[PDB]
């Protein structure tokens, strides 16, 4: 728990019980419920030393689960693009994963479910039923990609310079992953250069992605974010249908760096922390330097999504 | 643990394995401890893991010498520093720990993998660099054929992979030994579904790059040529090499097409894992005749002679 | 003898009924340079302009039927709009374009024809100029008879395409294929890999294996009714344009988009387009059929209404002042 | 008025002494187009010729320096190869092409000159012409006084690069620098830049962010007494060429090499050369010193060597017949 500073994101009043050895945070590993200290994966998984592996992380606020049947749909079509077959449906995941959650006994919680290639054959199997792929999942505190006082001010971008977004034809970026050799070079950049966060280009020197988050630019009351190098985020998607029920057209495209450094409001979003503005790029302000005005209508109705009795919710059963 | 190999130049050893030994045959190092195969475990939180933040080298022993071991840990140690990750163990420290590890499993024919991580007390946000605590993970176990023995003699059927292209260096660097294998796991499905048996990927400028645990090597009129760019600086690629030049032929790094490849007059394949093999074929077209070259067969037989004759390429265990 | 008319064998596809006057020098085929109308073998320009030796131009094709210009005002804007994109200011208004461009059209006494207007960086100047106030650009235009990328009884019964696998297309971080250009390197690598492997005409795919263009045309894919086109690496056609448009007037959701190798060969319909011939059908792709190997349904509505397009009396014509 | 001679500035470079003869209609510039001899003014070629509107061409342009041309074989035989490449047949032999060259510099007089030959598909077919055997290729020529890509006081002093971030050089995948051509999209979008950003000449990188070229000139990059240049995102230069044999003769390691960014800046000296001005120091890149931001001594002691080779009697030299 914290007190945020911002009159639209709250926090349950609650303590954690002491005598729940997982209170607080926990995992499922090889059907076991286990605390984080046991929380420990086989070196011989193809999901660590080939990284053969995709995952989604979902959150959960006051309670409930948001979009989690987005979610798990996408994390299912990733599988699918990688030929990998999960050894459990979507609702015997989604059944395990709110139980796990209830386990923590965490109101506000990050979800994280991961499926891997398994430790039973390696890269070279000549049989592809000799496959024994794993369901790995973990529950943990809600974590902030950038602070309270910058979700109200505003945050300052970089473009990365010395790295480019791995291409659709080596690593595809629509297919959630942790390979992040690239992502991880743009963080070090923005180290140097004495940034915040970084936004990477693609081969096309197109807007792509950063690491953890979509990239929303808006002119003109258009409101666009990239197509092609970029994760189709489920926070993406939902700023995109605030857009349209404020009265905006909303699309997905490609987006040049002149179109970027030249916006009206520049955003970022993600899963791990919501919706926060951008408010300079390489040290040039965007329109002066302040968090926009429809910037701030989209930051104020996601965070009442995650409140007000609708369909994207899911109760926890604690 | 052992085979008969059908082959003169490779012969494993004759001995058992001690059954009241519970590392015996294989083992781990994890966070200072030596422990069996089934609690050879890694924390998730581990951003090795969830980062895939990492680089690793494999060596292998043969007949109880390890192979090339100080250019191994050399260019593991050169690999951490390209991606800022300072080992919290010494070169020395590394090898020491790693031939105890050996010794403990008692495999005389074996692969040695030495990980290192950016660890499990940080995420990727952290803004005090201080705060990183790296960690070395060890695994011993018996040795492991990319290609089969009869394979190794008769030569293997290649494939050009189109579906996929390997990693720019301006994205994830193929120099750097890496776990981020999604377009070598990609090419390795293409060869299933085209009927080949192993791939060879090409790069952006479409130019021959390397394959999934491997370095491809190409002879044309005696001088003896391979990829200098998306490729992993092999160690067993820099020891065919050195003997290419001890039989007279040049023998380079470089930038090669695809119709070079195609009209070459021999090609082969080397990996720690499982040695030099030749290939005799690439999208069904023959290379040559299509039987193993003459040069690749004194090559292959070369290299296995190195991994027993006495010299400073090797290392004994102490058993 | 200048081959001029065809019977087509189609009956929705019909030439004017004519014959051009043998007293006039540029009947025919014409085209204006330097401020003056020349016939083709007079039809010149300076080895010293940039356009030819670092290829510093840009260009538009817009075509005639039955005496009428089709869409030359969307065409004049996306050359004007072209030129931009490479820092080029042209030294005639697109108004004044328009007109010289008519009247050339005029001269050759041609009722179906092909013009090309070609704007470059000029001969006054060199790449390395330090002042740009120094650079003279250049208008160059040519009028002939309607040229066919595809023959007639190929757009009855359709064309076998290749992807092509020993070049790409050109980046939009290098050459940029939304800006029309001569630089057709790799456009002619891929013509040359369709002799070398058998077959009709080449697609091409860019960086990441995405669905780009061929050369001189655009690719469309069909799939579940929805109609769909390369949106990046693909020069923004006219005939592209229409064949959207119709294609939402035909009650389908019609959309640019990123298109995979696995859609093309899974798809119901494909189709090619350019002004260079107009639609026509894709069959098959790499010797596999598409569908059951002949054209589909919703691309022969397509190619009918386009013709039609041509000549119903709509603000898509503009007519020849003969 | 045609500028023919100048004063350097520098012990090294020296002009001819020498008029003009003004009876002459091809003194001091000419060309060789179809056969035909003819001056500047008259120097055209067809609209419908294939190295026009699909750049389907290649190229090599030579010098003369004091009444000899500098490494005629090593050209004609680069421009032969590049020929091959695109598969065009050139219709003249290499000991054709050579003859006719060194008449064409006669003519004009010039001991001091810059001759380009080049080789097209033709105007005789298009690039969707089916049979190969229809193609008729074309070459042209011309001659024109020496011309310096950068000037006299700056070869001394040094110049000002710039790292490009807009764009890239084109890749082998695409459109081969390896092959010497017109199609300049990217090299132009460089130059540019450049006049945005306050610099005087660009670097472009390849698709890996290793070094390739800039627009008419390659990069060398000094450090540690080894010489290292771009092998794959650039032309074999044969000034290129020149420098490397030139550092193996004062005892350096002269290699073709991939080269990152960081090395770049790191560097003791770099220098850029080119048919096109010789050889010149860079003593800044991005606006920050090579090393204390004067021209180094090995680079000096290159750019005196490459000027003595252009003079002093050897086989690199052909001595033009006027
Ligand atoms: C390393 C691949 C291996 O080390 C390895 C080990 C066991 C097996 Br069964 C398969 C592969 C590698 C190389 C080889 O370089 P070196 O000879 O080990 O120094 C080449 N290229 C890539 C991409 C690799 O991963
Ligand atoms: C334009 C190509 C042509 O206009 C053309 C003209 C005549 C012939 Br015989 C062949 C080609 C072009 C397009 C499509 O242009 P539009 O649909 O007519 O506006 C698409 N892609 C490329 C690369 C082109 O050059
Ligand atoms: C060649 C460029 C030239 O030929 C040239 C001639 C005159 C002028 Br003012 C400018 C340029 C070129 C090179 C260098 O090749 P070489 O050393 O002359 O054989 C390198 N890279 C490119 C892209 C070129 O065009
Ligand atoms: C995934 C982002 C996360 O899941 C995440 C988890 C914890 C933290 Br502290 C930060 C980020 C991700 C996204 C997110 O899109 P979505 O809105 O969660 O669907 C976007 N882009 C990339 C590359 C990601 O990895």
């Amino acid at each position: 728990t914290h007190d945020t500073g911002l009159d639209y994101i709250t926090y349950s009043d609650y303590e954690l019980d002491p005598a729940n050895p997982l209170a607080g945070g926990a995992a499922w590993i090889e059907g076991a419920f286990v605390p984080p200290s046991e929380a420990r994966i086989s070196i011989f998984d193809q999901g660590f030393y080939t990284s053969d592996a995709t995952y989604t992380t979902f959150h959960v606020w006051n309670g409930n689960a948001f979009r989690l049947g987005d979610h798990i749909e996408r994390l299912f079509s990733n599988a699918e693009s990688i030929r990998l077959i999960p050894p459990l449906t979507q609702d015997e995941v989604k059944e395990i994963a709110l139980e796990l959650v209830a386990k923590t006994e965490l109101r506000e919680a990050m979800v994280t479910v991961t499926i891997t290639r398994g430790y039973s054959s390696t890269p070279f199997e000549r049989d592809i039923t000799k496959h024994r792929p794993q369901v790995y999942m973990s529950a943990c505190p809600y974590q902030w990609i950038v602070p309270f006082d910058r979700i109200r001010d505003g945050v300052h971008l970089m473009v990365a310079q010395s790295v480019r977004r791995t291409p659709r034809s080596s690593i595809d970026p629509q297919v959630k992953n942790f390979q992040w050799g690239d992502l991880i070079r743009a963080i070090q950049e923005t180290h140097d250069r004495g940034f915040e966060l970084p936004l990477l280009l693609d081969c096309d020197n197109l807007l792509a992605e950063g690491p953890g988050f979509n990239v929303v630019v808006i002119k003109d009351g258009v409101v666009r974010s990239p197509g092609r190098a970029a994760l189709p985020g489920i926070t993406r998607k939902t700023v995109l249908e605030i857009a349209e029920s404020l009265g905006h057209e909303a699309i997905l495209a490609d987006i040049t760096p002149a179109e970027l450094y030249d916006a009206d409001e520049v955003l970022g979003c993600s899963t791990g922390g919501g919706v926060w503005p951008f408010v300079s790029v390489d040290g040039n302000s965007i329109s002066d330097g302040v968090p926009g005005p429809v910037t701030q209508s989209i930051i104020r109705r996601y965070w009442e999504l995650n409140v007000e009795p609708s369909s994207l919710l899911t109760p926890v059963q604690y």
